[PDB]
């Protein structure tokens, strides 16, 4: 079984872990525990807004929702290469729920965050919250594989996940989207005290829950919290904060991505054939320091073991 080397994640352990998980085996509770406490410490020290500089020769890969589709997560790393200092990643929330290999996804992602803390980035989604985990399978999965106490620890680690990432002061990445009120700025995002369950309304809620709409202005959300926001909302926010565009995730898309609001609101979704039912393609994005324009890479689902969606 995979073991830490002097209580630390190594590239060797991560390879063993991914193979262990491919073969439907469980990471020992002590190792899971250690990954969680160590990554909690890493994440707790980060700003709510992660601000990353991408030099002219450097690239980054942005992935959207993964939703416990562990075998598709491995496929991303086979198509795009494993994470490293020279192949950095952002995973933009919704790692868990729906898919029945959520534990394997999230421990794999936290492992890589510990191995490459400055080059492997995790942003919180609305599915990294208690109400979602309780309904949509992650709580059950953690209780089935480990204990109720292990779940409380996951919840507490999720609370320290940052809420957005800004690349070169120009691309802003969040899970959900923009805001239900006008005049919200990067300063406000930086100052969100994020170690909690999201409020019923406010900036923290919007970052996890909001959705673009084609028509101008805002609308009440079909989801019951946050809002739908139009092209004029995006345009104004970006002009006021000196940004080029936003990358969001949150929603399933048939092509794995959507380019909305005149090129200014991009969706990226990385869970192909969502819940073994939707038949959508997935995508990941490349960005370069010399060119911040998104390059999309589409991909289709790979086989996984016979465990149905939402089993837990
Ligand atoms: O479940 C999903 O696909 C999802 N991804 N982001 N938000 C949701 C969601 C949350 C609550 C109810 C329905 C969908
Ligand atoms: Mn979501
Ligand atoms: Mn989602």
């Amino acid at each position: 079984g995979p073991k830490l080397e002097d209580g630390k994640v190594t590239i060797s352990f991560m390879k063993e872990l991914m193979q262990w998980y491919k073969d439907q085996k469980k990471l020992h509770r002590k190792c899971a525990y250690q990954i969680l406490v160590q990554v909690k410490e890493v994440l707790s020290k980060l700003s709510t807004l992660v601000e990353t500089t991408l030099k002219e020769t450097e690239k980054i890969t942005v992935c959207g929702d993964t939703h416990g589709q562990f075998y598709d997560l491995l496929n991303i790393f086979e198509l795009n290469g494993l994470p490293s200092e020279t192949n950095p990643y952002i995973f933009n929330g919704d790692f868990v729920d729906r898919g029945s290999f959520s534990v394997e996804v999230i421990l794999t992602l936290f492992g890589f965050k510990l191995l490459y803390p400055d080059h492997f980035h995790l942003l919180r989604g609305n599915h990294e919250t208690d109400n979602m985990n309780q309904i949509y399978g992650f709580e059950g999965e953690v209780k089935a594989k480990y204990t109720a106490q292990m779940y409380e620890l996951f919840s507490e680690v999720f609370e320290w996940l940052p809420l957005a990432q800004c690349i070169n002061g120009k691309v802003l990445i969040m899970h959900g989207g923009l805001f239900s009120e006008d005049g919200v700025t990067l300063d406000d995002i930086r100052k969100i005290e994020r170690n909690r369950q999201p409020p019923d309304s406010g900036p923290m809620c919007d970052l996890l829950w909001s959705d673009p709409q084609p028509q101008n202005g805002r609308s009440i959300s079909k989801r019951g919290v946050s809002c739908q926001f139009g092209p004029d909302v995006t345009k104004a926010f970006l002009e006021e904060n000196n940004l080029d565009y936003i990358i969001r995730s949150h929603e399933v898309k048939a092509e794995g991505y959507e380019v909305a609001h005149g090129g200014r609101c991009v969706t990226v979704f990385s869970a192909p054939n969502y819940c073994d039912q939707m038949g959508n393609k997935a995508s990941y994005i490349h960005l370069q320091g010399s060119d911040l324009r998104p390059q999309f890479h589409q991909f289709t689902a790979v086989p996984h073991p016979n465990v149905k969606p939402m089993a837990y």
